[PDB]
């Protein structure tokens, strides 16, 4: 389903801003918050709200 997707996409957010902090990345990294802010719409704001704190 959508649901499976939502989650390989944001667990693929957190595997490629990981490799970003990894390799010193500042403006990708930055901006990448600003990239996912449609996608967080189309899920709960628990989740959205946990991934803003995260990254």
């Amino acid at each position: 389903n959508d649901e499976e997707a939502v989650q390989v996409k944001e667990q693929s957010i957190l595997e490629l801003g990981s490799l970003l902090a990894k390799t010193g990345q500042a403006a990708e990294l930055g901006g990448l918050l600003k990239y996912v802010r449609p996608f967080l719409n189309s899920i709960s704001k628990a989740k959205a709200a946990r991934l803003v704190r995260s990254l």
